[PDB]
């Protein structure tokens, strides 16, 4: 029997709205030294509750009780790469230099590096770690353990995903639903699910971003999220687009403006909004989405070749196949082509 | 280093009975010595697996606070190694104890990298290797010495499967001018030998060679060298006096194939290569399978097969086989250069 559990459940089922404001007052009056602090910290760090996990960790990190102290010096290093004040070869150092004696703290030193380099492309190494993890391990924290098997589930879903293992993905979205009413696991699921089907099924991608965009309504961070997919969705089924954000000058939404001019057959000023995007505030993955836009316009193969490329550097099996497509629409090998993707 | 010296002496004087020496004095010295820990890195970078295992048995029963120390790290070490145990447990392990010595805390950094280098993972490895710190270790310049070898050697390995040829061979010298452990020279001979299959035929040749000089003596070490050899004479159409036509092996047959295909007698290389289909094989057997069946028939589409095999099993050196003769036959210079990255 867990006191912090039994709270948690009666805010979610009795007031769902006022969840945080509840929550956050309950969670910052507890002793850092409890047990129920410590699902706390895992209750605020997995909603993505940011300012309230910071408060829990200035608390636990000084906390005498050792469990928590530790818990709170894991979870700095989680926050500080996260936050992006560090990167993830420091997290490693810090995490070696700390001695760890929790079952709780040893899976989730693990799962750290997992959230930056999952980021930024590198997949099948990791997946191996967390099919290893056995979560029967944390005995003393049934709360961490039950949110741990969420962020697995997560984890491998967007694993899958990237991989263009879509079935797989699915699977572990689901199985993320299923097991959890955390909202920010709820999202993610729904936005993979929704990925999973922006090539193959138009109403299912749909459905499944409608979904989890009203599960993520009152959060606007998690609402950007199905606007931004359900932008890029239209657009690419060459539909109407009432998802754009014209407002914003983020790469990401300037892209899906840029591409509901093609479709506009507005090629021109496409062209002008896309030339003005050349400085470096782009990833590897939005370089993808770039030459490929640059190729509709063009239809230079060359932009197409380097649209292949940066999806290949940044790991995306998945939004590799659209400049593929457009290859082999200009003649290009289908076989070559067939074995890129793979 | 008393020990330091004994085993160059082993070395020198009587190279073929270098274990058999060694074993036996490595078990006569006390436990709570310097030489005995010394003993525990010589036997674990040596992979004598049974000696490494009766030395940690021995450093529990020590009393010196260092041998303790050495004994419970490399018998997690050993337990990863073998498979008792994930890497998760190992780590739960370390956090156990409380590490003092430096060559230790070095040491059980590097424990999870060898599981983690077991299956991919690289780039954020070459980081964590480059960031140790070996001038750390002030109390034993064997175990210095011979972690700068593990840690060079692991390098050129990641470098090697990232296709970084250039940096293998930089870390693989490192390795060898750094040791006389046979085994890290072996590594190191094949790797930088490899490393210029495709590039230069007497560099991978004398580089193999200089290996093979080495490995004398072990059958399994021996094999390797004459392998590649063979495979290397063969893809470079020269006389190949290293082809077992013994062997039922599956690589041993291919290489009588290959050698059959370069003297144009195609007609005896398929029906060879066709009773090689009814054999066990992986991936990357029918990645050289059916760049083979290329060779012989012309046909694209055994080039293809061969791509998607040697992608398959994620071999991004010999993949380059099947992707120069696509482009022989015309294909898009750019769509192979990417199948390559």
């Amino acid at each position: 029997f867990s006191e912090f559990n039994s709270i948690v459940n009666i805010v979610k089922t009795h007031y769902p709205d006022q969840e945080y404001e509840l929550m956050e007052n309950y969670c910052l009056l507890l002793d850092p030294n409890t047990k129920a602090a410590r699902s706390a910290l895992e209750y605020a760090d997995a909603n993505s509750f940011n300012t309230l996990t910071d408060k829990l960790v200035e608390k636990m990190s000084i906390a005498s009780n050792l469990k928590s102290k530790e818990y709170g010096k894991i979870y700095e290093i989680h926050r500080k790469l996260s936050r992006g004040e560090i990167d993830v070869l420091e997290a490693s150092k810090n995490i070696g230099k700390y001695r760890i004696k929790t079952d709780e703290m040893n899976i989730f030193s693990k799962m750290i590096p997992m959230y930056d380099y999952l980021s930024k492309g590198n997949f099948s190494p990791m997946k191996s770690l967390l099919k290893q993890i056995d979560l029967n391990d944390i005995k003393e924290n049934n709360y961490l353990k039950k949110s741990f098997e969420t962020r697995i589930y997560v984890l491998l879903s967007n694993i899958y995903l990237n991989e263009n293992e879509l079935e797989l993905s699915r699977k572990y979205a689901e199985k993320a639903i299923k097991s959890t009413d955390t909202k920010r696991f709820l999202v993610f699921s729904y936005l993979t699910i929704g990925t999973s089907y922006i090539f193959s099924d138009y109403a299912l991608s749909k459905q499944n971003y409608l979904s989890g965009y009203e599960i993520a309504k009152g959060n606007s961070v998690f609402e950007e999220f199905f606007k931004r997919n359900l932008s890029f969705l239209n657009n690419f089924w060459n539909k109407e687009n009432p998802w754009i954000n014209y407002d914003s000058n983020a790469v990401t939404d300037v892209q899906e403006v840029i591409f509901e001019l093609i479709n506009q057959k507005k090629l021109e000023r496409a062209l002008t909004l896309l030339k003005s995007l050349e400085r470096k505030k782009q990833n590897e993955n939005d370089l993808g989405f770039h030459y490929y836009l640059e190729g509709l316009i063009t239809n230079d193969k060359e932009a197409f070749y380097k649209s292949v490329e940066y999806f290949k550097l940044s790991q995306d099996k998945l939004f590799i196949k659209m400049p593929l497509i457009k290859l082999e629409s200009l003649g290009e090998n289908p076989r070559l082509l067939k074995i890129i993707s793979m």
